[PDB]
């Protein structure tokens, strides 16, 4: 199978290859193309070298299929999706591995609502692949259009992001990582007009240095800064711009969850939370889930995934919901996770309240947390064995209601994963032992 | 096999589909640019729509082999020739069809050198095209170069044709027809700039109108507006800019025997000529090889193509010589067929001695021209027959000096092309249909 979790993602140049970056973009361009009379889709990448010779190699797929291509050059995943649906074109395609390194590329689609493509297309372009010689279009003089350059499509989308807040950032001094990556133009001018003083670092991409000791990924040097210029706070992005990562202003890193629940509280306060309710996945901390409780926010857990966070957000018509990784969805303003639009949110906090970072993430307490993989056979028996149900239950027993634990497969790998989350890194170490012992005498196959 | 007479052409997204043009590129940038680590390598193209998606394509397989590629966007063929050779540049591409419609596009690749590939170098693209899987370098990584937009290329290119001419245009008015096509940008500034005076037409190019009614296929239109403007003269270009047409004060047409008869008659009276000697093409007419038997200089004919023409130039080292179509080479300027350097110089030749282009054309007569197509069951018992050689030997008899028949069959296709060219076409006629009919009778068809 070529797609995968996210998209057509392998190593730039042999596994993901200027040929396939054609079949996907004449194949998937059909797909989209058998529903409207000369197809729209616009094109954006990030920084990454392989990006170029894929995008010629992409266009030109369009192209043959009579699709009129707008380029949009470097542009972050969430611009490719608001765009998509706000010019109403009939798909858009972003090339980026997020924050994979340089050497890997990706290819990722966008339905006309901005939405990821359904499957039965996604399986209907790997039927296409599949053929060895398939018929298809093939519009010939006057019939093919010409494609245009859309370098409005950044400021546009950036235009839109502005909108959302209601007040200007003077008075903040904030820190910002680029990752080398498509925020590396964006955010420095994003934050910059909102009268914002701005420190900059990752903002200087070079077409091999994207997520590269910089980016959401690794903060370290983002905190660094952000104590050496006494900035209020720090926002780290990674190289396709959905997600987000957050120093407070004594170098602590704010992850995902902190900045879900400072959102989502203030959404609270304003009546504007939908349901009252916030879609996460169970990775998310425990201290994420009472704090929701003492505000008295229904939490919602899906399996581990943007696809399922999104799926549920749409089934109930939620507005809020995301993941501890930084990959955050504001239904109201976009459809995918955009870490531009959930760094500015927040911001707008920070500006409203007068707090600082450190005050409003302070207010959920992270336990420490275990993880141990065992190599079983056939994960479904696991929680349904009988040795394995108990252990886990004197394990709760044992926890008198201060943690809890997580029994999970990994759908990449033949493993089950043990999560245990408690109040002391000591007491977590050892209930996860407790409870991989058990499973590694009767599931281990690699015992 | 893919290669024709001038590159690759075909019907873009048909007969040459932009999986086509991405081989091209990385498998002639391996075999054709690969003595240098990161092989740099120049593209361009004509006005065309399909030039944008082909372009995509190739440069596509080109960075895929590891080619530091460097756009050029617009320009003639001869600028990609003159740029891949002053920029030291490993190779160069040009992305036209040259006066072909639009529908159609082709590829042609320029050695470091600013020639034409080598037979030799044709093959072997050919055979990786035919390997079913062949282990070509796939750079990962830093090993990925970035390309690059060289737009101020084209303005070089100009200013190095500005350098080609020793005098001004000034008092001239001249008309120009730019085939919708690359010299559609240039043309109109190069001699604006040499300070003529200008009316033109087909420089709005939208990329579906190239060559459409009008360029040097279609002089028509440009000879109606230089008898309208009461201008001088003027100079018709084709798609891609590398041949030239030229209209007399009166509307006439000047075909390429002529501009390069009045190009090598300035050249040899001032000693350029280099061994006194002009290259053609045996389809050039009589009446440009006897007007060369008046003036001082010799004549070389080759087999009908830019090859054979540039070809036998390199190897006696000749410094002129083209087709009738247009397609000139001025070797001391340019390695290939170049409509706007010729152009320049056909205009020198005419401000230094202040004549007339009608005067110059005037000095060469051109006979009338008949050609017929035999359907045939064979050509090479054509050219054997006794009865086909004797009308052809009393045809030879009759005229004694009033001009020749040229009997020369297709290996594309099953036929003989006749062609006789004569003082008179009362004469002509009685020679081509008198062949003609004697060729039909014998084969073709019962």
């Amino acid at each position: 199978k070529y797609f995968g979790t996210d998209g057509v993602r392998g190593v730039a140049n042999q596994e993901l290859t200027p040929e396939l970056a054609f079949k996907l973009g004449r194949y998937g361009g059909y797909v989209l193309a058998h529903n409207k009379g000369e197809p729209r889709v616009l094109v954006g990448r990030d920084t990454r070298v392989s990006g170029e010779m894929l995008e010629s190699a992409l266009i030109a797929g369009l192209i043959s299929i009579g699709a009129e291509v707008m380029r949009l050059g470097i542009i972050s995943t969430p611009g490719v999706a608001y765009l998509t649906r706000d010019m109403g074109a009939e798909l858009g395609v972003m090339i980026s591995a997020s924050h994979n390194p340089v050497a890997d590329n990706g290819i990722k689609f966008f339905g006309s609502d901005g939405f990821k493509l359904s499957d039965e297309q996604e399986n209907e372009i790997e039927a296409l692949l599949d053929q060895e010689n398939p018929e298809l279009p093939r519009p010939v003089g006057n019939d093919i259009v010409h494609y245009s350059d859309y370098f409005e499509g950044a400021q546009k989308y950036l235009s839109y992001l502005k909108s959302t807040v209601d007040v200007n950032f003077e008075g903040l001094k904030i820190a910002l990582d680029g990752a080398n990556g498509s925020t590396s133009s964006l955010a420095p001018f994003l934050f910059g007009d909102l009268e914002a003083d701005t420190e900059t670092i990752g903002c200087s991409p070079d077409g091999y240095n994207i997520n590269e000791k910089c980016g959401s990924t690794h903060p370290e040097k983002l905190a660094e800064k952000v104590v050496e210029t006494e900035s209020d706070f720090g926002l780290a992005f990674d190289g396709d711009g959905d997600r987000i990562i957050a120093v407070d202003e004594n170098g602590q890193i704010v992850d995902g969850d902190q900045i879900m629940f400072i959102i989502g509280q203030e959404m609270h306060k304003n009546q504007e939370l939908n349901n009252d309710m916030i879609v996460s996945t169970v990775m998310s901390n425990l201290g994420f889930y009472k704090a929701l409780e003492q505000e008295g926010i229904k939490s919602n857990k899906t399996k581990v995934g943007d696809r399922y966070v999104v799926e549920e957000m749409r089934r109930g018509n939620y507005n809020l919901g995301g993941e501890q990784s930084g990959h955050i969805v504001m239904m109201d303003y976009n459809t995918t996770g955009d870490g531009l639009l959930t760094g500015i949110q927040l911001a707008s906090v920070i500006k409203m309240t007068g707090k600082s970072l450190s005050e409003l993430a302070g207010q959920m307490k992270k336990y420490p947390q275990s993880l141990i993989n065992v190599r079983v056979t056939d994960k479904y028996r696991v929680e349904e064995n009988v040795d394995v149900k108990e252990v886990m239950t004197k394990v709760e027993v044992e926890m008198n209601g201060e943690g809890r634990i997580l029994v999970r497969p990994s759908g990449t790998e033949p493993l089950v994963r043990v999560m245990v989350e408690a109040a002391t890194d000591e007491d977590a170490e050892r209930f996860a032992q407790q409870i991989a012992d058990v499973v590694q005498d009767k599931m281990g196959l690699d015992k």
